[PDB]
């Protein structure tokens, strides 16, 4: 994951409200949820990924081998398991929790880092540029 790492800020976003919304997140936290600008740090240690998300709503540090379940807590307060792995170049995380399931794709687009979140039909884009 060497073109992951490093220290990544928010600069756009498209359709998150919405993609908040099919995920079931309520009104307040996605007010607030939405108007972050969070920063993603990527860093690699042997096996060991560790993605963290700083920002003026929640904090959050997930670490994690490819191909391997957790637990996480997301920022919206779902308790979910995840999985993430690498294929094609892309990070791909699902997330379960009962019984639904949203994806996300981190992937390296010119110098950014774009991340797709799906669930169901709607998509939210949010890219990423070097801080």
């Amino acid at each position: 994951c060497d073109a992951f790492v490093g220290t990544w800020k928010l600069v756009s976003s498209e359709n998150f409200d919405d993609y908040m919304k099919e995920v079931g997140v309520g009104f307040a936290t996605r007010k607030v949820a939405g108007m972050a600008k969070p920063n993603m740090i990527i860093s690699v240690n042997g096996d060991v990924i560790t993605i963290k998300s700083e920002s003026t709503f929640k904090n959050t540090e997930i670490s994690f081998i490819l191909g391997q379940e957790f637990d996480e807590v997301t920022a919206d307060d779902r308790k979910v398991k995840s999985t993430i792995t690498l294929d094609g170049g892309v990070l791909v995380h699902v997330q379960k929790w009962d019984g639904k399931s949203t994806t996300i794709k981190r992937k390296r687009e010119d110098d950014k880092l774009v991340v797709e979140c799906v669930m169901k039909g709607v998509t939210s884009t949010r890219v990423y540029e070097r801080a």
